[PDB]
């Protein structure tokens, strides 16, 4: 019912950090809310592990990150020695506990699903994985750093687009004046609808 | 509404390489669909440059790969003739022409989706990405693989898994004369609920 656009649901909720009112905690950032089915389950206890792994690399990107689990706080407490241990890390993020189920009614959520939040707290994207296939986390950052360019300047990113890469003009924009303006590196017009400029960071 | 587990729904409709009846056409295969909004999108004309670009790496893994859009046949093939120029590829695949949208309704379709479909014709996974975000398509293989191999072997896919990695008993196998008829190779408890394998393979 959730989708690529609306505002993600506000929401007050018990964390293993303390208690978390989203859009007052994401203040400026970016978001990532991940969820798990369970706690105390294996591909999720890899997936968390990564994430704590990550930490310098969402802040680069002046991105937060939360999860969110139905077990309590203090099962959350038991299972972050659990991921400690076993990923060699240190969980350095919120665990949401959602025991009334709250969080997990206005999200409308064997899948897990993970939306990333932008400044706005508009939904930009919803990535949906089965039990069966861990995330690949590469792609979350990818994702992101691709979401931050076009919000910031008028172009899409291409397939196998990487922080750097030449990007696409994108296609609403037609003014020659303000594209001139906007992309004083130039385009190559290797079609009319197809216009690469470098990326303007 | 279509959900991950439900049967990818059956078609029949023209394409730049003729009549595909989607089941018949699968056969025994692994099937990814690929939805565009529009010919001569930019974003699009990479993204299927480079799913041409990775014949072999599908074919390999027994996957085939439709593409779907509402423009007629006629126009899709003077848009292959765009890609083919501007991306240095030969598009090898079919690009179904729905001009009746009698497909987009079955599929329940700015944001384009991405529909992984198993041999029992089941949908395993959904991506819809927003017009802003070209796909990276070395995840849509990883996906794949970790789904092909967990069809075969009672195991789950880590974070960061690659094929050849490393894999997780699945949690609801709990017979220990089964697991140790299923894994030679044998498993490290390094928690109960988290016994690690080798990829059985
Ligand atoms: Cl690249
Ligand atoms: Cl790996």
């Amino acid at each position: 019912m959730l989708r690529l656009g609306d505002i993600a649901p506000d929401f007050e909720q018990d964390s293993s950090e303390g208690r978390i009112r989203l859009h007052e905690w994401l203040g400026d950032s970016w978001g990532v809310l991940f969820s798990h089915p369970a706690d105390f389950t294996p591909v999720c206890t890899t997936e968390l592990g990564f994430t704590a792994k990550l930490k310098d690399q969402f802040a680069q990107r002046g991105v937060k990150v939360l999860a969110l689990s139905v077990d309590p706080v203090d099962s959350h407490l038991k299972w972050i020695d659990d991921i400690n241990e076993t990923q060699d890390t240190r969980v350095n993020f919120p665990i949401i506990a959602d025991a009334d189920r709250k969080v997990s009614e206005l999200y409308d959520l064997t899948v897990r699903s993970l939306f990333i939040i932008d400044p706005n707290k508009k939904v930009r994207l919803i990535i949906t994985y089965p039990a069966s296939t861990g995330r690949n986390f590469n792609e979350i950052l990818r994702v992101i750093d691709s979401l931050q360019l076009t919000d910031e300047h008028k172009v899409a990113t291409p397939a196998n687009w990487e922080d750097g890469d030449e990007v696409v003009i994108v296609p609403s924009l037609k003014d020659e004046e303000e594209i001139k303006r906007r992309f004083p590196k130039g385009y190559r017009a290797v079609k009319p609808y197809l216009r690469l400029t470098p990326q303007p960071n």
